[PDB]
């Protein structure tokens, strides 16, 4: 039994699905199996908005609920329904997926094919947050409109840029080189995860320069993170991208961010 | 810094005036300002081909350049020359604009009086693409002939359609203002869903005109909400069917089209 897709960003509508798929399992005595695809066919397009997260951080997700197999968009791209089928549900008799769900050259199968196929299709109707059917599309906006703050009512929990470093003190992030979506240019306060278990805040600002950058200032430390890798949450969006003394304008966040901290504590 | 006109479609000429704009204005740590002339007097003027996009989505884009103002015309079409500068531009350094930049009653307005004035005019060349200087007007019949393709090239984008919705296809109430109107026929098309989903769609003018997509992959009710459609390709001409099936029939080899092209979009980026 296994349920297929992207589920880039394995959001809320994401996890009902795996979840379902574990139900199915079960009450069959199967085992499960999730199906990544690596990129939505949007990606390959100048108007996409990006990936929430990279392949590899995805099935860091999507393993630890089942066992997950990535699939090349290169190697399937072709492939037709049968031809689908053949090449990789041969031997498994049932698939979860959502009530949109589609495949092959030209979407060219849906769920009723699989059945005519001899497996069954268990669909799993649309979660919904507010109004609107959750997807990696509408989280995708919402960082990109900066709307950090209503992102854990689709993700199931905070939106998260992470990478390696380098490349006031502010430490420069490398999300690495797959196509990710940025956030709307500015200040914002972050939750930052170091190595040796320790999570400390910072404020983390992004610029352009076509390109787009991050750096962070993580309040409290004071060692080298230079080769160190970093997972920051981003919590909220405090000010807009600004314009010599900035070195004045920073506190105002600083001071701030401090201030929205000791806010939380208190509120025990 | 200033900047006038009208700007319907914000094309790359206006693009070009914007931008120089933005930029006369960091070399003197000055503010921008964007004065948009709600209407042109084609406007009013027997067979005109409408705006291209609403005067509120305009200022949307023009939004992301500079504070932006809008103007009445019926005001601003009586004022003279000193009278416009009088209530505009008071103790405003530069104003960029193009050749052709007129204002005030039977145009006596231009770039000398501006000058004259203590008021410092920076022209813009004349934005030219495959030997034509990029206009609203030129767009505006492409959109008629339906040339849609040839449309970023001049535009900066791709044409679009937009308003609110009122097998199943969505009825585009596009609004009640004088939009410019696409050939009568079926495209392929881009939606942008209100939710944040973006399917392919096809899109058939017909016939005031009717505008009616069936987005591909796609189901739920969206009576109520906006759509902004990309046009993307002209596939062929709204003719008559004598037979609902053929219809159904055309409708299918319409749908086939659009899939297989959709597909060239993509193979073609490897
Ligand atoms: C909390 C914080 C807030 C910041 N806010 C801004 C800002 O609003 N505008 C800006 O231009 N730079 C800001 N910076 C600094 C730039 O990111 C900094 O110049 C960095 O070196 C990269 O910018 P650069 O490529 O222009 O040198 C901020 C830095 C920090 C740590
Ligand atoms: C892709 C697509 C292509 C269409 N092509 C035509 C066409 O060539 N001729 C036509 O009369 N109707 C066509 N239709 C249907 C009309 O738009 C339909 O009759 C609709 O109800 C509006 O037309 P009406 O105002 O005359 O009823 C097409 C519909 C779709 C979705
Ligand atoms: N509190 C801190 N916040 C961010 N980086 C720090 C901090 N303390 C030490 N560093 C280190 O210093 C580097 C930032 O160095 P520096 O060149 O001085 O500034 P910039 O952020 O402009 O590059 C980081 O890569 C990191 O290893
Ligand atoms: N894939 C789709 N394409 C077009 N409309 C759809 C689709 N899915 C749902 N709808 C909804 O169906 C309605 C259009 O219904 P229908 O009567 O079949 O078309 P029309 O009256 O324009 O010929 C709209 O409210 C629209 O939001
Ligand atoms: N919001 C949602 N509600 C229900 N099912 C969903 C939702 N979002 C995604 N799915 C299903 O989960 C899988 C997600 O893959 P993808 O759509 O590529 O992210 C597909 O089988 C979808 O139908
Ligand atoms: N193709 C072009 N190149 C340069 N400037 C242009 C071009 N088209 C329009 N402009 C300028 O941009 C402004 C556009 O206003 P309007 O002509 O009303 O749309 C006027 O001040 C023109 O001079």
């Amino acid at each position: 039994v296994v349920s297929i897709g992207v589920f880039d960003g394995v959001h809320i509508g994401h996890q009902k699905v795996l979840r379902t798929m574990k139900e199915i399992a079960f009450f069959r005595k199967d085992d499960s199996l999730i199906y990544t695809i690596s990129y939505p066919p949007e990606y390959f397009l100048p108007d996409f908005p990006g990936l929430l997260m990279t392949v590899e951080s995805r099935v860091e997700m999507l393993s630890r609920y089942a066992r997950t197999v990535v699939l090349d968009f290169f190697r399937i791209k072709d492939l037709t329904p049968e031809g689908f089928v053949e090449r990789y549900l041969s031997g498994v008799s049932a698939v979860v997926v959502g009530r949109d769900f589609r495949f092959g050259k030209n979407a060219s199968g849906n769920a009723s094919f699989l059945r005519k196929k001899g497996v069954e299709v268990y669909e799993i109707e649309d979660v919904v947050v507010q109004g609107k059917r959750v997807s990696s599309s509408l989280i995708r906006n919402l960082v990109q409109e900066g709307r950090v703050e209503e992102i854990p009512a689709y993700l199931g929990r905070y939106f998260e840029i992470e990478g390696i470093v380098h490349k006031f003190p502010t430490a420069n992030i490398d999300r690495g080189n797959e196509k990710l979506v940025d956030l709307k240019r500015g200040v914002y306060l972050v939750r930052v995860h170091l190595p040796d278990g320790k999570k400390k805040f910072g404020v983390m600002n992004v610029g352009f320069r076509r390109n787009v950058k991050y750096e962070v200032y993580i309040l409290d430390f004071e060692g080298d993170l230079y080769g160190q890798r970093l997972k920051l949450e981003v919590l909220k969006f405090m000010r807009d991208e600004k314009k010599e003394e900035l070195k004045a304008a920073i506190d105002q966040d600083v001071k701030s961010a401090r201030n929205m901290i000791d806010d939380i504590i208190n509120s025990k």
